[PDB]
C-alpha cells in the first residue's frame, strides 16, 4: 500500500511510450533471462513496468490464477502508473492472463495500447511485432534513473554522480567516493557522507541526540528530537554537537521523541 503510494508519487517517465513485462521467478526482474534475452534482441528505449501480483512495478523501483478479484487489483494499480506517466502510447509485451489486466485498463486510459505477444513474448514474430512499435533512435541510461528513483522514493531528493558498479549492485559516485550504493540486504539505497550532509541540512529525516559517544546502538532515551515523518526501517540521519551519522531507524519519529532501540548505527562522521 505504502509501496504503491510512494512510488506513484516519485514515478518521473522519461519516454511518452511504455512497455508492459511479465514478471519472472527470477529477481530483481532486470537480471532474469526472460528479460536479458528480450533486451538483447531489442534495443529498449522507453519506460518498462512489470506487471507482477499483487505488485505492479515500474522498472525503476524494481531494486527497493488471475482471479476476478486479483486482475481487478492489478489492474487498478497499473492504470494509476500510466496515468501518472501520461504516455502516449501503451505496448503490452504480455500474454494469457496478464494480457486480461491490460484488457481491463486499456479501455480506461487515453493512451494507445496495442498488443505484441501471442503465445510467446520471446518469439521472432513477437520481437518483431515488438521492435516495430518501439524503435528509437538512441539510448537511454536506464541504471541512473533506476538510482535517482530510489534516492527520489526514500528521500524525496535526487542527485548527481558517476553510475558504476555490476547490476544489480549499483553505486553513485562523486570524486573519489560514493554518494550512495544498492543494499541488496535490505532493497534500498545506503548513503554516504555529502549526502547525509544534505539532509541534516534541509532537516528532513534527521533525529537530535545526546551528547554520547555513539557505538552501534541509539536508544529511544538517548533521541533528543526526531523527525515526525520517520518511519521504522528508514534510513536517517542522526547529530549532535560533535558529529552526524547514517542509521536504520527502528520506530516511528514519532516514538523516539516520544517514550527500546531507536536507531540501528551505520556509520558517523566527525
Amino acid at each position: 500500500r505504502y509501496f504503491f503510494e510512494r512510488a506513484l508519487e516519485c514515478y518521473k517517465p522519461f519516454s511518452d511510450t511504455v512497455l508492459l513485462l511479465p514478471c519472472t521467478a527470477r529477481k530483481p526482474y532486470l537480471t532474469s533471462r526472460t528479460h536479458r534475452a528480450l533486451r538483447s534482441k531489442v534495443k529498449v528505449n522507453v519506460n518498462e513496468i512489470i506487471i507482477s501480483s499483487p505488485l505492479v512495478v515500474p522498472r525503476e523501483f524494481e531494486l527497493l490464477h488471475w482471479s476476478e478479484e486479483e486482475v481487478s487489483f492489478v489492474a487498478g494499480w497499473l492504470k494509476r502508473f500510466i496515468e501518472k506517466g501520461g504516455f502516449r502510447k501503451v505496448v503490452a509485451h504480455v500474454t494469457g492472463g496478464y494480457r486480461k489486466v491490460v484488457e481491463r485498463v486499456e479501455d480506461e486510459v487515453e493512451a494507445e495500447v496495442v498488443y505484441t505477444a501471442e503465445k510467446d513474448v520471446l518469439s521472432d514474430e513477437s520481437i518483431e511485432r515488438l521492435k516495430q512499435e518501439i524503435e528509437s533512435k538512441g539510448k537511454v541510461d536506464l541504471y541512473r534513473r533506476i538510482l535517482e528513483h530510489m534516492l527520489s522514493y526514500q528521500f524525496g531528493i535526487t542527485w548527481s554522480g558517476k553510475v558504476a558498479g555490476r547490476y544489480p549492485e549499483l553505486e553513485l559516485l562523486e570524486g573519489k567516493k560514493r554518494l550512495a550504493r544498492v543494499d541488496r540486504i535490505y532493497g534500498m539505497l545506503d548513503i554516504y557522507e555529502k549526502i547525509a550532509a544534505y539532509l541534516l541540512e534541509k532537516n528532513i529525516y534527521t533525529v537530535e541526540i545526546g551528547d554520547f559517544e555513539v557505538k552501534g546502538t541509539i536508544f529511544a532515551g538517548g533521541v533528543l528530537r526526531a523527525d515526525e515523518k520517520i518511519r521504522p526501517n528508514d534510513v536517517v540521519v542522526f547529530h549532535n554537537s560533535r558529529i552526524f551519522g547514517v542509521g536504520l531507524a527502528a520506530m516511528s519519529g514519532k516514538e523516539m521523541a516520544g517514550s527500546g532501540i531507536a536507531i540501528n548505527v551505520k556509520r558517523k562522521f566527525s
